[PDB]
């Protein structure tokens, strides 16, 4: 009995759990894949692909084959849709697709193994097709536009729709600073007892010289209104990939890559030395369900822990063991998978945890000539819940005031401000962004962020995403030439066709016939451009700079001063046609 993974980590885990009963083999990753250097997928034989055997990888191959004649040759591949094909890939040169032969698991637990290894399965073939579709359509895009990408812009566009429409995102989103007008005016809160309120008015307001005077001698109010009611607030979900991507930037500082690189060493087991033990779930995932089993385990440390009155195919991401605490885990961990863990941890338990409960008191106050209104809240705290883990601080205080009642002192704080633009994308919130219009996917989002970055078509400034010149030049290109085929809405309807292929709901070939139509009717191989935008930078001479490309790069220029060169990941956003740097 031989069992198949693609690490040595994984192995190892796996080992761990199983012992004699099992060999366990590791392929160190991918044996099979389309051809490295020709385009691999017939167009004359509805998107036939072409695989060869990875060049380095031949040895491997061979000892599958011995192994297969041996014995039985389970495959335990990670359980998305790669994993699936990895499966695919090794029951075909094995001989031995069909076979209840590849086993299912979120986890890599004894618990889970043990019987996981009991119970294999034939491989999904509408999982594979997904995949297989997701290769192909990469690849059309990818050889299709990045040689006319090489010819004009010296670049390329390898990760295809996906990396475009993410992109776009980016340069949508400085388009809207760029074109922002801020608005003038002020904030005008009275405070008394510790609570504070603001002014009420329809709109943002500069109020003129005479009206703040009046409205700053006011040191007594008279309370108008004041509803109590219950307040409650859910716990967080489980994490899914997204969520977690999010959370772990904003909470720990961690690159997009960086949580998942660690999240995948938690999932896969570390060595320690009772073993090669594995601390959370499956880190690629769009599911925030969790099992029954996982459901009363933490019943259990709850209750025991905190009380029962704090009880509240894909699976959430969330430790394996609950009892293997945050402090128990540090013996085991380094300090960012410690990080990582206790943020796993706190979320998980706390999503299984009682609502908490709050007494809000909404106030509105008014000077005693009826002239002004000031409206507020504050919270009363009732319980906990889940709140004692997944740590919240809240407005909280006292309202002891009636309606009716005057209230004196009070002190007014009158402050100019100025409306302010969207910010811009972290990693973080770029992944939020990516779900929400469902561009990109759990194997996909961080992979995505990181090569635009590596290629220098966004640049990270103080967390913050900036598109830059050959950002925005390229996705320039691709709007005027293919506007319909990279745009956010076709991307994101292509992932849900490619979901509806794998759920065994549409075909992967109609997906492929469409795309490649819409594709193929746009798609021109020899255009040659020249680029020459006008800027917002100007000479000293006092024309105008246009932006040109040649041998050295991109260059400003005008009909009089000299040509400054410009980098290709300096800071740029097209709009209107113009390139403001």
């Amino acid at each position: 009995k031989y069992i198949v993974v693609e690490s040595p980590a994984k192995a190892k885990t796996i080992k761990s759990i199983l012992g004699n009963e099992y060999e366990v083999f590791a392929s160190m990753g991918h044996i099979i894949d389309l051809p490295k250097s020709k385009f691999g997928v017939d167009l004359e034989k509805d998107f036939e692909p072409e695989f060869a055997v990875i060049k380095g990888k031949e040895k491997v191959v061979e000892k599958l084959k011995d192994l297969a004649k041996k014995g039985e040759l389970l495959i335990a591949s990670d359980m998305d849709r790669e994993g699936e094909a990895i499966a695919w890939h090794i029951a075909r040169v094995t001989n031995t697709l069909g076979r209840k032969n590849r086993i299912v698991f979120s986890e890599i637990t004894p618990r889970v193994i043990r019987e996981a290894v009991k119970n294999p399965r034939e491989i999904d073939m509408k999982k594979v097709r997904a995949q297989l579709a997701r290769r192909i359509l990469d690849r059309i895009v990818g050889y299709s536009l990045s040689p006319v990408l090489w010819r004009n812009f010296k670049s390329n566009l390898s990760a295809g729709r996906v990396q475009s429409a993410t992109l776009k995102l980016v340069c949508d989103r400085e388009r809207e600073i760029l074109r922002f007008v801020p608005k003038k005016y002020h904030r005008i809160t009275v405070n008394f007892d510790g609570l504070t309120a603001e002014i009420d008015v329809k709109e943002k307001k500069f109020f003129d010289a005479e009206t703040l005077k009046e409205i700053q001698s006011i040191d007594e109010l008279v309370v108008e209104e004041k509803k109590v009611s219950v307040k409650k607030f859910a716990p967080p979900e489980p994490f899914k990939t997204s969520t977690l991507q999010q959370e772990a930037y904003s909470k720990l500082g961690f690159s997009v890559s960086k949580t998942m690189m660690i999240a995948q060493q938690l999932y896969e087991g570390v060595e320690t030395k009772d073993g090669h033990i594995a601390f959370i779930t499956y880190m690629r995932t769009d599911s925030t369900r969790v099992s029954d089993y996982a459901k009363e385990e933490a019943r259990n440390l709850i209750t025991e822990v905190f009380g029962e009155e704090y009880v509240g195919a894909h699976e959430a991401i969330r430790p394996t063991n609950v009892f293997m605490t945050p402090e128990e885990a540090g013996k085991y961990l380094n300090s960012d998978q410690k990080k990582l863990y206790e943020l796993i941890w706190k979320r998980f338990l706390a999503s299984q945890m009682k609502p908490s409960q709050y007494e809000e008191t909404r106030f509105v106050l008014r000077t005693k000539d009826g002239k002004y209104r000031f409206k507020g809240t504050v919270l009363k705290k009732i319980f906990d819940g889940y709140e004692k883990v997944w740590k919240t601080e809240r407005n909280t205080g006292e309202f002891p005031f009636e309606e009716g009642e005057s209230v004196k002192p009070v002190v007014v704080k009158i402050e100019e401000q100025e409306t302010k633009p969207k910010p811009r994308y972290t990693e973080g919130s770029l992944v939020k962004e990516m779900e929400r219009l469902g561009i990109g996917r759990p194997s996909t989002y961080a992979s995505t962020i990181k090569l635009l970055l590596n290629r220098g078509y966004i640049k990270k400034i103080r967390g913050y995403l900036y598109p830059t010149i050959v950002g925005s030049v390229v996705m320039d290109y691709l709007e005027k030439k293919y506007s319909d085929v990279v745009s956010v809405s076709f991307t994101a309807e292509m992932e849900k066709d490619l979901d509806e292929v794998e759920q065994g709901k549409k075909t992967d070939k109609i997906v492929l016939r469409e795309f490649y139509e819409s594709f193929s009717s746009v798609f021109d191989r020899n255009d040659r451009i020249v680029v020459d935008f006008p800027t917002n930078q100007k000479c000293s001479c006092g024309k105008e700079m246009r932006l040109s490309f040649g041998k050295y790069g991109f260059y400003l220029k005008c009909e009089c001063g000299k040509t400054r060169s410009v980098k290709n990941d300096e800071i740029a956003v097209i709009d209107d046609g113009k390139i403001f740097l």
